[PDB]
């Protein structure tokens, strides 16, 4: 259909099992989680290992200044807690509150003791779509249930964005919101309006797998929404037609350290 994003989606759903798994990691940056996995088994809760691949993703963003976490942090759809625990290590942050659905099929928050864990409070069993908004200085959201249907994803992304705006009008100046399907017309229009009222821009995280078109709307980014999205659709589409396959590119999963913060 229209938009490069839609052709990408069509081509993805047409791949065989083996090519789909090969393609999703091609040329993306991927942190090694071996040590984190063995620490979980041995119960090593103070080794400083992140609880998921999510922290390395948020680190990429914060390290490039796409946002500057500060004050009270609320993390919607915290899952295991990768973003909460990473935010707990930032000096400007003083409180981290995470909410996640939990329950069968969903990740439960993992309680570990990486640096600043005492400032973190995660509550499971909370479907954020029904929870009235709360005040915060930094708002984070990483919700986006994928679907083979681009229309389903468009609807789910709009739902997220309308939910997120309820927390934004409260005052959070700093934010990072995952936009599951940014290429569909309704999300493009919704984002253009959201960008007018709250600034920021769409950024493609190189740690994301090629099997998802997800991009992050962060407060300290800018630029045309259509341009940014199409640019990403092109990179994703180009990775399907390579003749030389190099697989995922290694990067160390940085240690969060341990201890508590005053
Ligand atoms: N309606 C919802 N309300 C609250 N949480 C949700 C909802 N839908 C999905 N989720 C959670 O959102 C999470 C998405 C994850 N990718 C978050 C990972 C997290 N950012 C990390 O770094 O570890 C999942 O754990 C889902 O269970």
């Amino acid at each position: 259909g229209r938009t490069l994003g839609e052709v990408w989606k069509e081509r993805l759903n047409q791949m065989t099992k083996e090519e789909f798994t090969r393609y999703r990691k091609e040329a993306i940056i991927e942190v090694d989680r071996s040590a984190a996995k063995h620490a979980r088994k041995e119960g090593n809760v103070t080794g400083g290992h992140p609880v998921s691949r999510g922290t390395a993703k948020l680190r990429w963003l914060v390290e490039r200044r796409f946002l500057e976490p500060v004050g009270k942090v609320i993390d919607l759809g915290c899952g295991r807690g990768g973003w909460c625990y990473y935010m707990a290590t930032q000096k400007r942050v003083q409180e981290v509150r995470g909410y996640t659905k939990g329950g069968p099929g969903h990740e439960e928050p993992q309680l570990v003791q990486s640096y600043g864990w005492n400032i973190v409070t995660m509550k499971s069993g909370v479907d954020v779509f029904y929870r009235p908004s709360e005040c915060c200085d930094t708002l984070l959201c990483d919700i986006g249930e994928s679907s083979s249907s681009a229309e389903v994803e468009e609807h789910r992304t709009i739902r997220v964005l309308e939910m997120v705006e309820d927390w934004l009008h409260r005052g959070p100046r700093e934010f990072c919101v995952k936009v599951l399907c940014p290429y569909m017309p309704k999300v493009i229009e919704k984002m253009e309006l959201l960008q007018r009222r709250y600034g920021g821009g769409l950024v493609r995280n190189p740690l994301s797998r090629n099997s998802t078109h997800e991009m992050y709307w962060v407060s300290r980014a800018s630029g045309n929404v259509v341009h940014s999205v199409n640019m990403t659709s092109q990179v994703l589409l180009g990775r399907m037609e390579k003749r030389t396959w190099k697989g995922p590119q290694y990067e160390e999963d940085v240690n969060l350290g341990s201890g508590t913060r005053a």
